[PDB]
RNA sequence: GUGCCCAUCGUUGGCACGCGUGCA
């Protein structure tokens, strides 16, 4: 209803008069130097709380006394630092001197909370409190009172007040919220963390830790954290019961034929074990993430050393372990300053905007206005000490088109062309006019012998409810990231009824950016590079520089051979027809997993890394598609440079320090790479954010306000998925795309963001499942017979297969295949057959008997899902067997499921 | 003002965006 956001446009600061520039830097290094006394006397202040002072409201939602005041005069201050004095060893005893207070598990675990020591140790903040009352000459009773006060009006403590009302009741405000901002900030962060771990710390098992330290001696047979996705926790009860039914079938052959022939008998074990594990973690990787089969052949040979349901205990409690060994605590540090201004209550200061800019302009010889932002900044310069308030220059380009421009008719190539741009509308009459209103917070921060001004501003949204319409996405990285839009209450083609309203499907496509080029029409998000067309002497490098490398060895069947020059997956990647990104993509992975074989001569694979990352014409960081599979591009460049640092030195282990001494220009170069990949998310983020907000906006002044559908983690307690799934969602940083879209949702009026988790929102068939009763429809792959494979029929008849199907998924493609059968009459007896060119005949036979001409099969790695109604806009009515289905995109149907998740409660009838 | 796209880097090339706490 009311939430207003920020918006800052990163000005820049020009030196424009030494003297003013140097007045207003010693103001700046003033109050920067003054800001740590505060900071320091702020922590005195806090330190000094005790038990009895809190004895007020007690609002917290669960912080209990204990936690509260421990951490109020408990912290972990850098180690070079001045509050030393306290050793993490006798704190208990320490918090009981203080009251006679017992230290409780609440606070327990807060004092048995890991911190860094290499840069961090706890500070006492009494002893210290009890110097600052020394230092300041007062008594003990007088301080104590002095802070309870504070305390009473919120000045101290948890959650406190604006530096307006503290300085208030105590230029002082800027410095002090630079000040006590982390001791408000880092403390409720600690009070919350100390809170969940608490929440996670009991309900851990505390009985396995026998069979935990016995899993964990998989690592001990670079180290990671294991999680119950490296098991398939549901299904390797069904795994060890299908192994257990194999050790029967081997007993026989163990106790009998002990000849010289049993060594081939276990070795025929060996084999089975492994290729039914891997087997099992290949069929539930198709929904979920395969686990690791060294892991799981590991754990078997450990078989009996472990019951069946004590490995998933086991393993669900590394996974509680190990990430609460990895949760670290919030020491509270130094806060670099900022020091915001603004023209309400901060430090007055105020840019003058476009009617005085003019004023201004007319008064001297200007022709009508310049290129730059004047800003009037309040500097108490110290020599004469006395405030004056002086006028900077600032030159942000943006911040012209934006806002700094008057209505007066209604290596810099690209720059100029910005202010060229903006200067055409001077004369051709169209900007309006913007209303300046003046309630800009401008922030001014002074790092070194420059600054980084911003224009800060505030922007209201007054969020509406009536959602006329409905929006949602996919974001995910499969293929074809698209949107989908659907309407409540029309009345037209689409009235189709979910529980009481008739949605009616409005629109749904992939959501691409538009770049125009000089020739054609590139899509940022889905380019996926060239087709190679031109970029032959790129790849014939690649080709050259693979050429003289023998070969790798592989793991699928613990044995490969060659002889020389030997390729690896150039006949499948050296095709015209595949993308430029991808092609990028594969090699980057071949060339990880030959670094992960050929380690000892990593000498030799320096150039090669620079050529595809720098020194090449089309180098993965010049050019790139802003595509799903182009993070994946950065994301194996990345792992493969850390795996090129982890097999050049190859035993302590080696920190970014060791990578930096190792070869310079190498780390240098993945620093270079991964911040281009950081504002490259961003520059996704942004797009997509922009993309949706902008066909928001299409649909708002059509119908009106669109909900957005996105997805959340956290913020609601609920977390009723795994970190399976929750991994498999937050790649990439999937919520940002979320996040941006709803911080944008703040300023673009109509819009509203709300969150759905991404359960039951895989093969729904929309506006049928959940509406009248489950249906849960498979997802096929429509193409012609012409152009089948060995895939193909091989996973439609596994769909066929009969057993005890542990994932819904099995069975609900059982489902699907028996309904193709049903509309083929594949003949299951000869369709279960081998000589896939009979089973092209056959459905080219079934094809030219139907005036259909293109087949269609069930499939897991295939778009084309089947809906009832009219939803991709293109879709063509194909009967199934008598259901008249419409054959629309997978993904767009996957964007339709995804929204209207929870319509019925996003939307109530309120 | 930082950035993103490109066989070629401009046709006055196209386009986007909040800077700073914890998010895998």
């Amino acid at each position: 209803n009311a939430s207003e956001t920020r918006k800052a446009y990163t000005t820049k600061m020009i030196p424009r008069s030494h003297d003013r520039m140097k007045l207003l830097g010693n103001f700046m290094d003033y109050l920067m130097d003054g800001t740590p006394i505060f900071f320091e006397l702020w922590n005195q202040f806090g330190g000094g709380i005790d038990r009895d002072i809190i004895s007020g409201t007690a609002n917290k939602d669960k912080i209990s006394d204990d936690l509260l005041l421990a951490v109020n005069w408990f912290k972990v201050m850098p180690i070079n630092s001045k509050p030393q004095g306290v050793s993490p060893s006798n704190l208990a005893n320490l918090f009981q001197q203080y009251s006679g207070s017992e230290p409780d598990i609440q606070a327990q675990e807060y004092f048995a909370s890991n911190f860094d020591t290499e840069k961090h140790q706890w500070k006492d903040m009494r002893v210290e409190y009890e110097r600052l009352l020394a230092e300041l000459q007062l008594s003990r009773s007088d301080m104590h009172h002095d802070l309870k006060l504070m305390y009473k009006e919120k000045c101290i403590g948890l959650s406190l007040s604006t530096a307006h009302y503290i300085t208030s009741v105590m230029s002082y405000s800027a410095m002090l919220e630079n000040a006590l901002s982390p001791i408000k900030g880092m403390t409720t962060k600690n009070c919350k963390f100390v809170l969940k771990q608490i929440d996670a710390k009991n309900d851990i098992k505390y009985e396995n830790e026998p069979f935990g330290k016995i899993v964990e001696g998989f690592f001990d047979s670079v180290k990671w954290v294991l999680h119950p996705h490296h098991i398939g926790e549901s299904n390797i009860k069904t795994l060890w019961e299908d192994l257990n039914a194999i050790h029967s079938k081997y007993e026989e052959d163990i106790a009998s034929l002990s000849e010289d022939k049993k060594e081939k008998r276990i070795k025929v074990y060996q084999g089975d074990v492994c290729q039914t594990i891997n087997t099992y973690c290949e069929e539930v990787g198709k929904e979920a993430k395969t686990p690791l089969v060294q892991l799981l052949r590991y754990l078997y040979s450990r078989k009996d050393d472990i019951a069946v349901d004590k490995i998933i205990d086991g393993i669900t409690f590394l996974s509680k372990k190990h990430k609460v060994e990895k949760q670290k605590i919030n020491p509270v540090i130094q806060k670099y300053p900022s020091f915001n201004f603004g023209n309400n209550s901060k430090l007055l200061g105020k840019i003058i905007s476009p009617k005085d800019k003019l004023k201004h302009n007319l008064k001297c010889n200007r022709n009508q206005v310049d290129n730059y932002i004047w800003i009037e900044i309040k500097v108490l310069n110290t020599k004469t000490m006395r405030w004056e308030k002086h006028h900077y220059a600032l030159s942000s380009t943006r911040f012209l088109e934006e806002v700094y421009y008057p209505a007066t008719s209604e290596g810099l190539r690209k720059v100029k062309k910005r202010q060229m741009r903006l200067e055409a509308a001077r004369q051709q009459n169209l900007l309006p006019r913007y209303t300046w209103g003046k309630d800009f917070n401008i922030n001014i921060c002074k790092r070194g012998n420059n600054f980084e001004v911003t224009l800060a501003t505030k922007v209201k949204k007054k969020k509406e409810k009536n959602y006329k319409v409905v929006l949602g996405y996919d974001a995910n990285i499969v293929r074809k990231n698209t949107y989908a839009a659907i309407e409540a209450h029309a009345n037209g083609d689409g009235v189709i009824d979910y529980n009481d309203l008739p949605v009616k499907p409005i629109e749904s496509g992939f959501v691409t950016v538009e770049s125009q080029v000089r020739d054609k029409s590139y899509d940022q998000l889905s380019y996926n590079g060239v087709k190679l067309l031109y970029c032959k002497p790129h790849v014939e490098s690649r080709r050259s520089f693979l050429e003289k490398y023998r070969n790798g060895t592989m793991k699928d069947n613990r044995g490969n051979n060659i002889q020389i020059d030997f390729m690896k997956d150039f006949e499948a990647i050296a095709d015209d027809e595949t993308s430029l990104y991808y092609f990028n993509m594969k090699y980057c992975k071949l060339l990880q997993s030959s670094i992960r074989n050929h380690s000892s001569q990593a000498k030799e694979y320096r150039e090669e890394i620079f050529e595809l990352l720098r020194d090449g014409k089309l180098s993965v960081l010049k050019l790139s598609s802003l595509s799903n599979l182009s993070f994946v591009m950065f994301k194996v460049a990345k792992s493969l440079i850390g795996t090129y640092f982890g097999h050049l030195l190859k035993a302590p282990p080696i920190t970014d320090e060791d990578k930096q001494k190792a070869d310079p220009e190498m780390f240098a170069l993945r620093l270079a790479l991964e911040e281009k990949r950081l504002n490259k998310v961003k520059s996704k983020k942004e797009v997509i954010a922009n993309k949706i907000v902008a066909k928001a906006l299409e649909l708002r002044d059509k119908y009106g306000p669109v909900l957005i559908k996105g997805e959340n983690i956290s913020d609601t307690t609920k977390k009723g998925k795994k970190s399976s799934t929750n991994s498999f969602l937050m790649d990439w940083l999937a919520r940002g795309v979320a996040n941006k879209v709803k911080e944008m949702v703040m300023m673009h009026q109509g819009l509203e963001f709300v969150e759905v988790n991404p359960n039951f929102t895989s093969h729904q068939d929309p506006f049928v499942h959940k509406n009248p009763e489950n249906t849960f429809r498979a997802r096929y792959s429509r193409c012609t017979p012409s152009e089948l494979t060995e895939k193909n029929r091989k996973e439609i008849l596994s769909f066929l297969s009969d057993k005890p199907s542990k994932r819904p998924t099995n069975a609900y493609y059982n489902e699907g295949a028996m309904a193709f059968l049903a509309t083929y009459g594949l003949k299951k007896n000869d369709v279960l057959g081998v000589s896939l060119e009979k089973f092209k005949q056959i459905m080219a036979n079934i094809l030219h008997q139907r005036s259909e001409d293109q087949l269609l099969f069930p499939s897991r790695g295939g778009m084309f899902y089947l809906a009832t109604y009219k939803l991709d806009a293109d879709a063509t009515s194909v009967n199934w067997n008598g259901k008249q289905f419409w054959v629309c995109n997978a993904d767009l149907v996957a964007a339709y499921n995804v929204g209207l998740v929870d319509i019925q409660k996003d939307f109530k009838k309120k």
